[PDB]
């Protein structure tokens, strides 16, 4: 990649409708407080991506880097008290798109359980999902 190391992977299910088209727009997350400690941890040591899925059906939304740190004072209209903070993102790839695969590695991959909304994946579950989404 244009990286030295690998980068860290995480799942968003997107349930809200408003979100997902504004952030296509905007290109702004806003990252849920579950969660949050680890993506920042991790946007410190790693290039990080962002892999957007469709809530239940598990389409395919796109997947983008995260380009800046969490920041508690820069977030997008739609965010709530769930969430922490913003971070800016680049979209690598936008689309809406059903593949079983995808759909297969999304509901196995906690540990063998559906994702869990914001969680880290292995780099083999991001790689491909990332290859499936190109």
């Amino acid at each position: 990649s244009e990286f030295e190391l690998r980068s860290r992977y995480f799942i968003m299910l997107c349930d809200n409708e408003t979100a997902i088209a504004h952030a296509k727009k905007t290109s702004i997350w806003a990252v849920k407080k579950d969660s949050s400690k680890r993506i920042s941890d991790a946007y410190k040591k790693a290039s990080v991506y962002f892999i957007f899925v469709a809530q239940q059906t598990y389409n395919a939304l796109g997947y983008a880097q995260v380009v800046s740190d969490l920041n508690s004072t820069e977030l997008p209209f739609w965010s709530d008290s769930s969430h922490a903070g913003g971070v800016r993102i680049k979209w690598i790839k936008t689309c809406n798109l059903f593949s079983a695969e995808i759909s297969e590695i999304v509901s196995h991959m906690d540990h063998g359980s559906e994702a869990r909304d914001g969680m880290e994946m292995m780099y083999d579950e991001g790689s491909r999902l990332c290859t499936l989404i190109n």
